[PDB]
């Protein structure tokens, strides 16, 4: 069965695993394979099957869920989709509010600030509103950008927010003082923006041009540009939890580990990837794609251990939860998809 040689890691042009070239579950051995009436996975049949995911809590929504986050402390999760946003306690998947302030106004990110008190939400109408959670009230409306907010990210102080525009800039907005105190302008539209964990000295910011930027938050100055690179439009990105890498996804259908120069090409899904996440101490990373699956990889050796197909349709967004809110035993990662449902998913090693 087929491995990732270590000495090919970085390769761009190895195949797609055998075991991922077909996605039909009505054909690989029970021992492979792990149904239920509701998703199933299939293992990478090269390995030791480890790792056990498990559905949590499936919320319904009425229209396709562009995002989903975890507050800090892993104890809620937000969901964004048309006109509202919603907020859900983990342990019981109960509602704890759903927020709402021409028809038809996506939610496209939410955040949550540092301390979970307040919700950042970024919509079609060009409007960044900051919610209070408890009081269920707009406290703050970011105004400037020109087009669709595809991304957002507080900075680890609370006192400031990155987002990310089709309008190409990427702008840093001092909450103390609700204005823009810095705006970034690259040639094509911005698709997805993280902060450095930590100081949140850097900022990361993937783009609709196949390039991956890092600006020291700061100055404003661009530290380093990568684009081994991606051949298509990068669409999601997020630095390691040890702040040292940054992982990015892309419709040519690979994620990448870059070295703050590109160590790792993951190759296995079969479309377009659209969100990536990393799990606690960085040993997982896992994809969610327009393949409807959610691929986990060992982020070391590039392998993809196995596939979750959780879904009707594509996965939009994938969240790892800090935390344990389900146990020591549990650890947490959500999914959005455009079938509308939004999947809290639990799993551990057996």
């Amino acid at each position: 069965h087929y491995l990732v040689p270590y000495n090919q890691r970085a390769n761009h042009s190895k195949p797609i695993p055998p075991f991922l070239l077909d996605l039909d579950s009505q054909s690989v051995p029970d021992a492979l394979k792990k149904q239920t009436n509701d998703y199933y996975i299939l293992y990478n049949p090269a390995l030791p099957r480890e790792i056990d995911v498990e559905l949590h809590k499936s919320l319904d929504h009425t229209s396709v869920v562009c995002c989903v986050k975890f507050s800090n402390d892993g104890e809620y999760l937000a969901t964004g989709c048309n006109k509202t946003t919603q907020v859900y306690r983990v342990s019981d998947g109960s509602l704890v509010a759903r927020l709402s302030d021409s028809s038809d106004l996506y939610i496209r990110s939410v955040c949550f600030s540092p301390d979970g008190k307040f919700l950042a939400t970024g919509a079609e109408d060009r409007l960044i509103r900051i919610w209070d959670i408890e009081n269920r009230k707009i406290v703050m409306i970011l105004q400037g950008h020109e087009q669709d907010i595809y991304s957002l990210d507080y900075f680890p102080s609370g006192d400031k927010l990155v987002s990310g525009s089709g309008d190409r800039t990427v702008r840093i907005w001092d909450l103390r003082t609700g204005q823009c105190s810095l705006t970034l302008s690259i040639e094509d539209g911005v698709t997805t923006v993280a902060v450095s964990p930590g100081d949140g000295k850097y900022i990361a910011a993937g783009s609709l041009d196949r390039a991956v930027r890092v600006w020291d938050s700061e100055t404003g100055f661009l530290v380093e540009r990568l684009d081994t690179g991606h051949k298509d439009s990068v669409y999601s990105v997020v630095f390691t939890r040890d702040g040292q890498s940054v992982v990015s996804g892309s419709l040519d259908r690979s994620v990448k580990l870059w070295n703050l120069t590109c160590e790792v090409t993951y190759i296995g899904h079969k479309d377009f990837v659209l969100s990536v996440a990393t799990t606690q101490n960085d040993e997982y990373i896992l994809s969610g794609s327009k393949d409807r699956g959610v691929l986990f990889w060992d982020k070391k050796s590039g392998n993809p251990l196995l596939m979750l197909q959780g879904h009707r349709n594509s996965v939009i967004s994938v969240a790892v939860a800090n935390g344990s809110s389900l146990g020591p035993e549990y650890n947490v990662f959500a999914t959005g998809s455009g079938d509308c449902k939004a999947r809290i998913w639990k799993y551990k090693k057996i």
